[PDB]
């Protein structure tokens, strides 16, 4: 019954289109939730889309000023992958920061809400609140904003608390059926860890996070489910996946330290290793969240100084808006597949023709077959949309 | 198969956020039922939200004059906890007063509708009408407006018939698979019992009710599911839970009689005992349904005169609107958890910029862990909402 | 697995409120189907509501001229009892005349559509067309517009083909798993048989129909499931149940023939026997479909002269609009319960304030307990409703 | 658990009405997806309707110029047959060309999206992306736009890549649990094959496709599942089924070569054999997609030159708009039934009073019983609908 993820990783030549919600285009006519920070997590049968709602729909007076990150009205929305967030969507918890797990038996939802300086993380398993923890650093308590990983019934979630531009207290929480059985402080050379994209790498869990303080390379967290040991490093690929960053010719990376190159900010992204190579996704624009591309870097997991990429796919065209991206793993007949979602942010603080901020999602899954090219942007025309 | 509730009560240090519907905020764009008197009740798998609809949506001509409590068009709406009352919501019965039960096998709905002087209580178990009873006092027959409790197949419901300002005929009905197998009149020191927040306290059921006549101290009712024996008293804490009430310094309780302190009105509320202590919720405002706080009174269940607060939590900010609150119990892996919901009333008779009266809910569940602070109001701005 | 209906009839002292959809009231804000001729049928777990949609919602340009009975766009809508016919409602077949069956294993739908003089009846069982029959009299082929009855896997449906103002070819069709295994021409003294309300009277099926030709007393069709025998008579009760009819002073019934009293025209209605007594429902208004009452006539199933009324209930107030009414049976724990629905027609012809014709439904179920009084009309204000 | 379709073909005397969508009529009030190229597939329990959405609803600013066939926002929508494509509809994949299969265990969705010259076909089985293939001719890679057929766990899909007017590369793909196990190049005497309407003809699969280059007669692809052999021919029927075509008096067929009679364009249609006879459907207009008729041709499957017709049914009236039509097979108790759908296109490039292009569907199933006449058009009044 419990998921162990003991199958090997599927061979990947690239990624094929999997799902698209068209949320903003459907919002022009119809009642669609205002969302941001989405992710995808699958039970053994089907996949689900999650998002942090803003307590309002897009064609709504309350969609004004929905660029704010933390409000009391934010809830975690949960639909089947493909079903857009309409008025029949279930909100499973109060959360302006979220992470969701299926251990093979039931869903685990990790939900953070409340005051910025005194925040509660609620742990809801099988529809019941099982445990809760208060912010330890008395700062903005935040979690992965993506799917977490359960192996043998033990789910791991990464939680950060403290300064976003300085030393912060990151904890790895071990949850069994909604109950916190252990809490390990982050160890290793990753100095700043935030919004980890975690995937099962049996016998443990590997997380690729964002360094929001001093690195454009992505921190790596390796979690051993049995021993509970934590080790930290950075993605060694010379092509860094964080935005902002330097250009490919000028960007540099380090196997153990942040590269100190346009690292003061960041975006949620993902990466996974295929032997010594790394499969990564990032925004095409080096400074803004415009476009999205995925590629494989040869020896990009074991060698800094490697800027040799291949199998590049354009997910979102460079002229179109992207946002958070994360990984999620789907068990196959014989192997574990790696899939990723891209959040397509539209609205305020970058497009001022509307008063709201919302997102769409495009989902791609790894394939061992062949694929073509294309681009799958949000596609809404905000000049004609209600304000 | 039949829920017994024989597990002990979970150790509670407070309550963690559980659910929020944002009903009024979603009403501004989208078709949402006009509801009042909500409550939460869970089958052994997931929790459900209930409310008494007004036969209309909010952006509707029929949402005017919806402050009225008893209309022929009121129905009991039932969704999964989290799903807002959209047009796909199932109205399970006709009722302007309702109570719902799950005994572990099927749902029991107690639904009261009809003429105020001659009302019918229909008992629907497993989707069928199994029994019905007429008013005995030929006055407004009313029930809990919250979850009832079923132990070993037998569900107990408190029903009141008579004046809200003088002796009323309160009966406890024992229902097995929808059939009324016993009816016992209320006996004990509580003289006005209405809208009882009942919870399982094995081997019995304990209800904390509203005295609309002479009390600010909430009445208590204890049912022996075995001897169909009913005992009545009041809550002993010197910090009373009813609204209106006196200051915290000037208030008193007797917990064998009403305190005769500003007791000429009331609001549905909850309290449960933790040894000699009492966990209780109330409005922060002593005169109006503004704000909501929960706290634990030291020896507040046994010592009239205890006013020692601890573990206070602000659920709704004092400036924000609250309403009915009630308790519901969720079975855990080793203990029984106590959770509560707060109805957030918005609209007429207190906010005259709209013509409708409706509510959202916020749900909190007892936690043995830690939590922070916050406030989770309705959040809808009625100045911009359709009138 | 197959339903036999072998239990006796539950002792009925009257009827208690069961369900109310508030369709027209919710139509003012929200997308609700335009329907007419509804009915209720239940599978061994839930009750479903059916209606003949007009291919449009109420707030729609196509709701104009929805007073037409037979259009190519009419489909049979099927929702759970309580869920209003919103946009997510499933239309199970094309039909402007319908009847639905659950034999304990799967749903049977008898759907009539096509030309008025060459109508086609489709038989859909378990989601599949199993059989089809053409109109045999080349006039409006019609069926019960209510639930049909299956015993031991054999469902029986009453179909009429011919004129509404004279003799018509009424046939009784025996259907097994969607397949017509036998077709019996109507036999007996009933001269015009239409829109039968059938209930299981084990070992057979009893149908109370309307005479649209020469009688205000309701015809009876007795169907033997074992022998496929058909027997026809009239409800003997001197208080006739059809509309139009004579006043209670001048009503007469023959118990074998139509009474020749305002018998032209009619409304779909219901009746069932309780020993020698009859439980029947009818419009309060003798000439119009205004109001609804249910009562019991003492010795009304055997004595053509009995006018002794008792146990009268007002379902819809005298000034409010009723419509079609029909019976459906629910298997209880020890007996078979009889329930009835009343269609609440609103709109064109009678109410010229709107351009559409639609309906709401109110459902009552038999009870052995006590009950009060009340009135549950449609309750929509058509002066403010969109036209 | 795997569907073998081993039962004989049902004796068919004609077709009976099964399902109607009314999508465009419901679009006037209510949020309904803009769709085109629909089809029907059934699992062992019930039937589902599929359509290629345009990423927008009809009463939407993005509904403008929805006449384009390939956009990044097009997705495959999936509801149960009878549920209109409302906002709760699940889009199961990104596709502007699609084909869907149920093999008895799980759904297989074949979805093509991306650039015109480098389109990607994604193979999604049981909710997971299993395989993927790129365009082989670097042109518009397209598939059946109807249900594919699975036998003994092996599903077969016909894929065309290349010129729409000229020789193109057609491949038959054998898919097992989402994985492409074999790929067969089209062989036989058919020169242009597109949008095949395939049905199980045990022990193989037979497809009736459209010749878009040189023929108004329809090509036939016979697929042997046992040994993956492909043979091709045309339909001998002197009454050809493609639109445009010549009139009945001047048409002809060869069933080894295209008839070279107004074969420059085409429409997706269906045919199946009844011994030596053929049941086919086509537009009543020989040059436009107006009306729809079905009939049987005596010796039409084995004799070019036959023009003898029987059992003609008008599905859509001659002056009403039709579109794509395809076949789907339903397993009965003892026989395999052949059913078909007709797409009712409304909107741009033929009706200029609206800016959108969308469709409704009507479904008919084969019957061994009797049936009447009728016409079941889309029925929306576009002069009154929003742009
Ligand atoms: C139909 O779809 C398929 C799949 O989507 C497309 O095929 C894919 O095409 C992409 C290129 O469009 C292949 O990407 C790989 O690109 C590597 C470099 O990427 C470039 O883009 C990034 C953008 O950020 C730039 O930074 C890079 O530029 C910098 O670095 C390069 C280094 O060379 C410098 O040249 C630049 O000046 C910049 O400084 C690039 O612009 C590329 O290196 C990679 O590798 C091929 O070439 C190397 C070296 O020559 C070979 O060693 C290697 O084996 C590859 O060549 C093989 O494969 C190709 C394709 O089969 C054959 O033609 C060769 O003969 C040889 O066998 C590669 O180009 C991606 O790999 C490829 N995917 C697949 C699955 O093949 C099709 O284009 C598309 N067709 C259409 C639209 O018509
Ligand atoms: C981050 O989150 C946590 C969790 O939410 C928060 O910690 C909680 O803080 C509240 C403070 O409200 C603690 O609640 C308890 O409040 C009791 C008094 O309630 C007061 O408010 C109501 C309305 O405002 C008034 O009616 C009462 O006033 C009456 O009585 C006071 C008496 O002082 C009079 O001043 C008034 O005039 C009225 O007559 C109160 O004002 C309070 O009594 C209770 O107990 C603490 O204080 C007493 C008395 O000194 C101590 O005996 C007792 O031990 C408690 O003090 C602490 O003791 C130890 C210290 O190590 C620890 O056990 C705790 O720290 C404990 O607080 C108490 O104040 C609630 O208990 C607490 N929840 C926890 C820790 O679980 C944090 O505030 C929040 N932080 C930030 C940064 O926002
Ligand atoms: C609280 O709710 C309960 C439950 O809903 C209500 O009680 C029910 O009340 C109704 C009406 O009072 C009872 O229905 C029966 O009505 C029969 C006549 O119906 C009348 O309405 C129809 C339509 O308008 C008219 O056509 C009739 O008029 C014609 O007939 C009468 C006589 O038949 C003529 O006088 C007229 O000129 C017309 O020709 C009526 O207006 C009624 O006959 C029936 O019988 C009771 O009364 C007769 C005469 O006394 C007795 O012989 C018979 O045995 C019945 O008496 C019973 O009831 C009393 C108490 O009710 C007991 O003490 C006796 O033991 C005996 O059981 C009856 O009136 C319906 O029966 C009743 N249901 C119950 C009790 O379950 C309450 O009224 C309501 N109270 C409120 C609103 O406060
Ligand atoms: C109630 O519903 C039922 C069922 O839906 C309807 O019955 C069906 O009616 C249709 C139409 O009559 C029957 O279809 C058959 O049509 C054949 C060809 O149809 C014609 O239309 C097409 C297109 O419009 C034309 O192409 C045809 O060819 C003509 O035009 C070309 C031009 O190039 C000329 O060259 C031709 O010469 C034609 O002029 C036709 O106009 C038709 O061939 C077929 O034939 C019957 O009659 C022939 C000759 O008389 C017999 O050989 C053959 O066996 C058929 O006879 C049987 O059926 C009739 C009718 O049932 C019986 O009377 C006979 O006893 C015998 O059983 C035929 O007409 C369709 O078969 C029929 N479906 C049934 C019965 O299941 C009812 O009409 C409808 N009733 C209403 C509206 O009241
Ligand atoms: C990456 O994105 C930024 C836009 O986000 C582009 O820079 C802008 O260029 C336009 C003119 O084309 C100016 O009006 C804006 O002020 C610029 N900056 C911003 C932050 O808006 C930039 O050209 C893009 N290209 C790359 C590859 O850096
Ligand atoms: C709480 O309520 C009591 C009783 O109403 C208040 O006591 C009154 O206080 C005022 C001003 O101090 C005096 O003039 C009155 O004589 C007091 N008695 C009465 C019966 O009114 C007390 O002030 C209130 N305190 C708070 C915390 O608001
Ligand atoms: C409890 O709530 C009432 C409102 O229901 C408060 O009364 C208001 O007080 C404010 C500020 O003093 C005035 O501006 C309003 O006009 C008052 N409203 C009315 C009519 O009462 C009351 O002050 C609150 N009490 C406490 C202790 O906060
Ligand atoms: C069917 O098609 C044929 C051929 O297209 C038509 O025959 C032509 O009719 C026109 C008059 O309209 C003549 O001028 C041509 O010479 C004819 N051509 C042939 C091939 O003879 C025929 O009229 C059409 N018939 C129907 C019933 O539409
Ligand atoms: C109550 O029911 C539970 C079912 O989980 C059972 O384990 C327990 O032993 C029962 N206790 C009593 C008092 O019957
Ligand atoms: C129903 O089935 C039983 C056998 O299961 C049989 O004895 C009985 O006669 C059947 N009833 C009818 C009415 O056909
Ligand atoms: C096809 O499936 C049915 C049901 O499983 C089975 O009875 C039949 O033998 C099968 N035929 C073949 C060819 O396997
Ligand atoms: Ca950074
Ligand atoms: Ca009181
Ligand atoms: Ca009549
Ligand atoms: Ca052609």
């Amino acid at each position: 019954e419990y998921r162990n993820w003991s199958k090997p990783q599927c061979g990947i030549t690239g990624f094929a289109p999997f799902s698209k919600d068209n949320s903003i285009r459907l919002s022009a006519g119809g009642d669609i939730w205002v969302t941001r920070e989405p992710y995808v997590s699958c039970d053994p049968d089907k996949c689900y889309q999650f998002a942090l709602g803003q307590g309002t729909t897009l064609n709504n007076v309350h969609s004004n000023n929905t660029v704010r990150d933390r409000t009391p009205y934010r809830t975690l929305l949960m639909n089947e992958l493909g079903v857009p967030f309409h008025l029949g969507t279930k909100q499973v918890c109060i959360a302006w920061s979220s992470s969701s797990c299926h251990d093979g038996k039931a869903w685990l939802h990790v939900c953070i809400t409340g005051d910025d300086k005194n925040a509660t993380a609620s742990f809801i398993y099988n529809g019941r609140l099982v445990d809760s923890v208060v912010s330890w650093s008395k700062d903005i308590l935040r979690t992965q904003e993506s799917e977490c990983v359960c192996i043998n019934g033990t789910c791991t979630v990464v939680m950060t608390d403290g300064s976003a531009s300085g030393k912060a207290d990151t904890k790895i929480l071990f949850i069994e059926e909604g109950k916190i059985v252990h809490t390990s402080t982050l160890s290793g050379s990753a100095q700043h860890v935030e919004e980890c994209s975690c995937y099962p790498r049996y016998p443990g869990v590997r997380c690729v996070c964002r360094d929001n303080w001093k690195g454009s390379n992505r921190p790596i967290v390796d979690i051993n489910i049995k021993d509970h040991s934590i080790v930290s490093s950075y993605v060694c690929s010379g092509l860094v996946g964080d935005t902002p960053r330097k250009n490919d010719s000028s960007s540099s990376s380090h196997c153990l330290d942040p590269n100190n190159e346009e690292g003061g900010h960041g975006v949620k992204g993902w990466a996974f290793d295929d032997g010594n190579d790394v499969w990564m996704g990032r925004t095409i624009n080096e400074t803004s969240r415009l476009g999205y591309e995925t590629f494989k870097v040869i020896e990009g997991w074991s060698n800094p100084k490697s800027k040799l990429q291949t199998n590049r796919q354009v997910i979102v065209d460079r002229g179109d808006r992207s946002g958070y991206s994360g990984i999620f793993s789907v068990e196959g007949k014989s192997c574990i597949n790696r899939c990723f979602y891209v959040e397509l942010i539209r609205g305020r603080k970058e497009e001022t023709e509307v008063l709201w901020t919302s997102n769409s999602i495009v989902v791609f899954c790894g394939t061992s077959g062949t694929y073509g090219t294309g681009s799958w942007p949000d596609g809404a025309d905000l000049n004609l949309m209600p304000i």
